């Protein structure tokens, strides 16, 4: 997603944080004055910009290309070294609830988390290995140029022209989607990038035209705010799996 996408699914998450999870998160955003669940949400993006080190050995960790594989991942093919969005969920959701850790680092964990969740719900982050999850699929948006990722990640949201202040009651009006019944940090970010990347198959999602526009928006945008729904839900569910209550 791009910024707005990224703060959507973290002001979804949110609302439905457990009291445990709910001060946590607030301990650890608190060591980094004015910080929020959606302030760091764009976070990871930002390095990958910024940082030529750390920023540069991320890039990798924010999708996951299986759609030549029909969405059936398998992590010494697609994820070699670590580099790709299910095992880099995976292990940032252990450093987050590694209580030994310092609250600097469980709070670096959380912005990947907070990330991560909403870019593993954005259909083209698991498309493609062919044209780089859309990136290299040009096409007219109306009447400029975009590419098929930046359409998912922020082409058919602005559409709306809504700040998060509008979107955000939007996304909570649709209907509830279907969750798993628990969370599991170390299966679920498989089993969303596999759902994810059979949205991008999905018949349309690649249109038969170069040129596109509101019949596009029409079909398809809803399909988008309901990834982004899901993803805040399943972002609160994993946060309050992760550091919900320790009891026993
Ligand atoms: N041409 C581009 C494409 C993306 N981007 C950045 O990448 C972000 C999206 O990254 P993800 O694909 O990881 O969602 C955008 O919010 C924007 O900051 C950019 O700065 N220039
Ligand atoms: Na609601
Ligand atoms: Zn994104
Ligand atoms: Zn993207
Ligand atoms: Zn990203």
């Amino acid at each position: 997603w791009g910024a707005q996408g990224h703060r959507l699914v973290a002001e979804v998450a949110d609302a439905r944080l457990n009291p445990t999870a709910r001060a946590e998160v607030d301990r650890l955003l608190a060591t980094e004055p004015d910080a929020t669940l959606a302030s760091i949400a764009p976070w990871a993006d930002q390095l990958r910009a910024k940082d030529p080190g750390l920023g540069r050995r991320s890039a990798g960790w924010h999708y996951v290309n299986i759609a030549e594989d029909n969405c059936h991942y398998e992590a010494p093919k697609h994820c070699r070294n670590g580099n790709c969005i299910v095992e880099a969920l995976k292990a940032q959701s252990t450093i987050l609830g590694d209580r030994s850790l310092t609250d600097g680092e469980r709070l670096q964990a959380l912005k990947f988390v907070v990330h991560l969740v909403g870019d593993i719900h954005q259909p083209m982050h698991a498309g493609y290995a062919h044209d780089k999850g859309g990136n290299d699929f040009q096409l007219q948006f109306g009447n400029r140029g975009t590419n098929l990722h930046s359409l998912w990640d922020s082409g058919m949201l602005n559409t709306r022209k809504l700040d998060d202040a509008g979107y955000l009651p939007l996304l909570q009006s649709q209907r509830a989607p279907k969750l798993a019944r628990q969370s599991n940090p170390q299966r679920d970010p498989q089993t969303w990038a596999e759902a994810s990347c059979r949205i991008s198959m999905q018949a349309g999602v690649y249109p038969a035209t170069r040129k596109i526009g509101d019949e596009y928006t029409e079909r398809y945008r809803p399909l988008a705010e309901a990834q982004l729904r899901l993803a805040g839900e399943n972002l609160a569910q994993l946060l309050n799996r992760v550091l919900g209550a320790r009891l026993e």
